[PDB]
């Protein structure tokens, strides 16, 4: 047996998984997760008098609320979220 | 037996997945879950006097509320969310 | 048996994975989770009088309110959360 690799390999995993996200307000509220799963292989090459630029976009998340009002009572009663039980 | 590889990839396996998003308000609220799974391999080459411009779009998330009014009682009652059982 | 190998790679597993993230506010409340899972590997060779910018974006979270009133009471009344049980 002769067993010969050359391993320049790239993994992401399981990665960025199972997450158990609640948003349970009164109101008025906001969450925000941010959760990008990137892998990114980058190889410019670049002679002469050439120019690469490379600038892909990220992510954007803007919320804005300009006027908000609440002119009773915001009430909330939680007795549980998510049981698990075994 | 002789097993011979170049392993040069990239992989990305079971990412981003099995994610339990919940949104229960009473009102008035935003829940932003921005999760993309991305796998970028870019290998520019520019010799000469050339450009190469790489700039793809990313992702924008807006949310605007210019005006929002609750004029009485925003009220969430919860006995529970999302049983499991064994 | 002979067993050679090169290990030149890069591994992200099981990361940023199973977070569990609640946000259960009575009101005007922010809960912001940036979290994200990259994997870059980057090469740029730039020879003669060429130019490499390498400039992707990175993420933004912006969450703006400008004006916001509860104008009575604002109340929340939890027994639990979340139950486990073995």
């Amino acid at each position: 047996i002769i067993n010969k690799k050359l391993d320049l390999s790239n993994v992401q995993s399981k990665c960025g998984s199972k997450d158990n996200i609640k948003h349970v307000p009164g109101g008025g509220s906001v969450q925000i997760v941010y959760k990008p799963v990137d892998l990114s292989k980058v190889t410019s090459k670049c002679g002469s008098l050439g120019n690469i630029h490379h600038k892909p976009g990220g992510g954007q998340v803007e919320v804005k609320s300009e006027k908000l009002d609440f002119k009773d009572r915001v009430q909330s009663k939680i007795g549980s979220l998510d049981n698990i039980t075994h």
